[PDB]
Parts: C-alpha cells; structure tokens; sequence
DNA sequence: AACCGCCAAGGGGATTACTCCCTAGTCTCCAGGCACGTGTCAGATATATACATCCTGAGCGTAATCATGGTCATAGCTGTTTCC
C-alpha cells in the first residue's frame, strides 16, 4: 500500500472517493479540493507527511500542485477521461511526463477521437522511453494507407495493439440487458 | 469578473509565377506665364460732430443705528386679619 495519485474532471472527485470507501475502506485517500492555504494544509500535514495511499485532484490541480507532487515517486497516475492528453501542448501532458511512477495506467470512456496523431499521442506518454518518436510512429503506418486504402496495413495497428489494449463493449455484456 | 487553458476552423497574410502597359527618357515645338511698363483707385490722411460712456457725486432711498416711550415685573410698604 503506497503513494498513488488518480484525476478525475472536477464534476467527477466525488465519485470515485464515493465508490472507494464503499468497496475498499481500507485505502487512505482525499479529494485535494480547496484554496491556496485550504490545499496548503493538505499539504504540509497529510501529503508532506505520507499519510495517504491515494489523491484524487483535478485537471488544475495537478498543475497548480506540480511541485508538491514531484518530490513524492508514484507507483501509477491513473488517468480517467483522458481526453487533455489528446493535445501534447496541452500544458498537462508537460507536467505528467515531469513525475516518475513505476507504472501508468491511462483510462478512458471513448477511444481516439478523431487522428492517429491523436492515437500515439495517447500512446507515446504510456511508453516514452520505447517510442522516444513523432512522427516516425506516424509515416511507419501512413495514416490507414491514405492514399492506397489497403485498408490491410491496418492489421499490423491492430495486431500490436490488440495484446496491447483492451475494449469491451457494452452490446456484449450487458450487464444492462 | 479577470486569468488562464482549452478547443477547433476559417481567414487572410504570406509566397511564387507571370504579364503588361504605363511611366520613364527623349525630342520636337510654342504660347503661357513671367518679367516689364503705367495709371488709377481705395486705403490713407486729416477734421468735425455725434455719441457712448465713465466718473463722481447731484441727489435719493434705504437701512442701520440711536433715541425714546411704554409696559410689565418685581419689590417695598402698609393695612388687614387672626391669634395669643
């Protein structure tokens, strides 16, 4: 049990230390909401005293709270919604790739929305060190054979990807009917 | 209610190529506009009167001030009454 750090959208902190407590009470975690000083106490007392498994923050706060935050190594920064991320200029992809964690776990409710630009630009802060590469992730797989539409080269996206990453489907299970 | 991050997409500023026709240099030409004489008029000049206007009281009005009276308040005196 260690330092963790997770980040929701702002409407959304409730939920997930909602659902925490009522599944695993046994997880030390706090929504680090508040103002100036109210975070500073948050901290100075709990955050600079190992006090805590989980955070759970904001978009901003994270930002606002970067340097309290590098001096403590992370074991993931679970990432929901992870649609900010879809920019790398997006000044919270700068400060993620700043903070060291042995793992990185990037969550979703939607994949890729619109490019494969976008795609690895989900992909290259998951693994920076292998990819280390732009756009030689880019012209590699030539945007689905844009201008052949083999349509065939796009096995090989989804062959690396498939033992990769995991979809599951609502239509399938249910759990809804 | 500013600040700051964020987000996508037209929008027009940039760049490249080209074409061309208008302005430049020359050159031929001439009357317009500038020097060059000249008279006449409208400003300058020189008084005289009409008039405005300021100045300082001629006087007049107005208020401020002192005078003056009346009136009321209070004090003093005495007459009345009651009590020993």
């Amino acid at each position: 049990p260690g330092p963790f750090l997770v980040i929701a959208p702002k409407s959304t902190l409730n939920n997930w230390l909602r659902e925490i407590n009522r599944w695993t009470p046994d997880v030390n975690a706090f929504i680090l909401q508040g103002d100036k000083e109210e975070r500073a106490e948050l901290i100075q007392k709990k955050l600079l005293g190992c006090d805590f498994d989980v955070v759970i923050a904001s978009y901003e706060i994270i930002i606002r709270e970067k340097s309290p935050l590098k001096k403590i190594n992370w074991e993931y920064i679970i990432i929901d919604e992870a649609h900010r991320i879809k920019n790398e200029e997006s000044m919270l992809s700068q400060v993620l790739r700043e903070f060291t964690s042995r793992n990185r776990l990037l969550i979703t409710g939607t994949p890729l929305q619109n490019n494969l630009h976008e795609l690895w630009a989900l992909l290259n802060f998951l693994l920076p060190d292998i990819f280390s590469d732009a756009q030689d992730f880019d012209d590699w797989f030539s945007s689905e054979s844009t201008e052949e539409d083999q349509d065939k080269i796009v096995k090989q996206l989804h062959t690396v990807l498939q033992p990769f990453l995991l979809r599951r489907i609502k239509s399938d299970v249910e759990t809804s009917l």
